[PDB]
């Protein structure tokens, strides 16, 4: 039940861990969905890869630098792309003076480091590599191969899944930022941190999603009035001083090596790395989540979004709703703890 709905953790015995699909329902079974993040650390013997050496061969093709604007927890950030560099380099530059972790006490005091130096050196982060980093064979929650309600779709009904539920690397430096978002279509994501530092995370609630809208609204109205699904862009962020101060109530957790967070259909979210690190990552789906990919706010100013259609989702797994929907009269709220 989880009333507090704060964020929970879990560690699974070997024989817990072993199915994804079937853990992930016994997570939702203890109010884990509720607060829109869950962290999930696996026994220590499970290793998705031997030996992370080789990485440091990886190609980094399209680096971006964060440049930061604003002040007093309300910033907007653009990117701009820079020559291609190897993980080895990358890692190199990280561990500069320039870009290091500074100097901190504990996790809080580095969380108000970041929201103090936001707007000095610009971060530069490695995002949106196609590819896994798993050792062949490894057939406990490997991101790759997940198998929902997703790829059942794609593969029996021949739908497109847009790239959502292929695999991403993250090479992040200190101060690198993921700005306040729910995922595609308002899906379930899934993150594993490889090694290097921890990534922090902030989640609200998803019932009080759009609350958080209505908060970025009235502070990016300019955004706002630019397109429908702003946030959507990743380029709004909003202090967790900013959030306390008008009522949005959210939670906060550190993410280490070895672990993975799981985000939930419309459970916003937002974070900082803490140094260099590699991360993981894909976009899933089970039946729950189709209520929510119905009625996602969706991007309307830029062509490239994702878009994914919802008739074969509900034609499949909530046959006696079709017909409803395709009239445009299948109108309900969500129930976020159910
Ligand atoms: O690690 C990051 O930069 C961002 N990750 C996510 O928002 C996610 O995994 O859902
Ligand atoms: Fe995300
Ligand atoms: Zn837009």
């Amino acid at each position: 039940l989880n009333p507090s709905c704060k964020i929970m953790t879990f560690r699974p015995s070997m024989e817990e861990f072993r199915e994804f699909n079937k853990y992930l329902a016994y997570m939702e079974s203890k109010g884990a969905h509720r607060a829109g993040l869950a962290k999930v650390i696996p026994p220590k013997e499970w290793k998705p890869r031997q030996c992370y050496d080789d990485i440091d061969n990886l190609l980094i093709p399209a680096p971006i630098q964060q440049m930061v604007t604003g002040q007093s927890g309300l910033f907007t950030q653009y990117n701009i792309q820079k020559k291609a560099m190897t993980v080895k380099e990358f890692r190199q530059l990280a561990n500069s003076g320039k870009y290091c972790t500074p100097r901190y006490l504990d996790y809080e005091d580095l969380e108000r480091k970041y929201w103090k130096n936001l707007t000095f050196v610009a971060p530069i982060y490695g995002a949106d590599i196609n590819g896994s980093i798993y050792d062949e064979g490894v057939d406990e929650w490997n991101i790759a191969r997940l198998n929902t309600v997703l790829d059942v779709v794609e593969e029996e009904c021949g739908i497109s899944i847009e790239g959502v539920n292929t695999p991403y690397l993250y090479f992040g430096m200190w101060k690198t930022t993921f700005a306040w978002h729910t995922e595609d279509m308002d899906l379930y994501s899934i993150n594993y941190l490889h090694f290097g530092e921890p990534k922090s995370w902030y989640a609200i609630p998803p019932e009080h999603g759009k609350r958080l809208e209505r908060l970025a609204q009235g502070f990016f109205p300019s955004s706002s009035q630019g397109c429908d699904a702003f946030l959507r862009h990743k380029m709004t962020l909003i202090s967790p001083s900013v959030l306390k101060k008008y009522g949005i109530p959210f939670d906060k957790i550190t993410q280490e090596a070895g672990e993975f967070m799981i985000t939930f259909p419309y459970g916003y979210h937002a974070g900082f790395n803490h140094g260099f690190n590699c991360a993981e990552s894909t976009n899933f789906a089970t039946v729950r989540w189709i209520d929510y990919g119905k009625v996602a706010k969706l991007c309307t100013c830029r062509k490239d979004m994702v878009k994914i259609s919802m008739d074969i989702f509900v034609r499949k797994f909530q046959p006696d709703r079709y017909q409803l929907w395709k009239q445009g009269k299948d109108i309900y709220t969500i129930d976020h703890t159910k």
